[PDB]
């Protein structure tokens, strides 16, 4: 094929500003953004939280970078740092829980504009096929 | 994937994570022929039609603005790779080159995915970027 719209990285691309764009929005709310709101929910995986280090592998983020958004995070006591008896952890409050809990319904509620009528077999595999990418490990 | 609480399974974090990635790297690849993925985008755009298309569609397309449009073509017209929106028999040979570029920089990341997993879901994207 020769024509743009069969390029799959275009697709990936404006796809994935679409949602993105949907989810930042539906979002507003609750003070978070894609990126703050995913810190939140890596926080919130574990009990112990998460280390600083899993973060940046996770979304490809700098180190100054992910230190900003769990300040922005910090700041508003939705997670605290913590150390582990020498890795630094982020772990998530009970209010950062409780946000998160929030926050994801309108996530889910925004990824249900673009993905409900397709069948979830089809999404899933999308999903899967994507996870085989962007976590090769 | 269903209930997950898991930031793996956030099917928009996934896609703007690939995304992201396949971008940069066709943007290297890109490096040798001059373009970036937006010019080489529009050098596409031109290349579809045997002669011709319109400025404000592509905006559209692109989900940019006539602004950065203009600029695109303005790189692309004083390489001679298109003639105010027409490709030349360069852009033409250019833009066969930049694609075999473009798919070896896919292939990195799509290679050992079967065919018809691949396939189906750029069929998926297609449904959701243009209904
Ligand atoms: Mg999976």
């Amino acid at each position: 094929s020769q024509a743009l719209s069969d390029d799959i990285g275009f697709l990936l691309s404006r796809v994935g500003g679409m949602v993105l764009g949907a989810v930042n929005k539906a979002l507003v709310p609750t003070g978070l953004r894609v990126r703050s709101y995913s810190v939140l929910v890596l926080a919130c995986e574990q009990a112990e939280g998460v280390n600083q280090r899993g973060v940046a592998a996770t979304m490809g983020l700098d180190p100054s970078q992910i230190v900003g958004l769990v300040d922005e995070l910090e700041e508003r006591g939705l997670v605290v740092r913590t150390l582990d008896p020498r890795n630094k952890l982020i772990a998530a409050t009970e209010e950062g829980r409780r946000l998160r809990d929030d926050a994801k319904a309108r996530v889910d509620a925004a990824h249900g504009r673009y993905f409900e009528g397709i069948p979830d077999t089809v999404v899933n595999q999308m999903r899967d096929t994507l996870q085989s990418i962007a976590f090769p490990t």
